[PDB]
């Protein structure tokens, strides 16, 4: 889990769930 903010990384980072 990230929780978004800015420091967020994009795609299968935190922000999308890389399935």
């Amino acid at each position: 889990a990230c929780g978004x903010g800015x420091g967020c990384a994009k795609x299968c980072a935190a922000s999308c769930a890389a399935s």
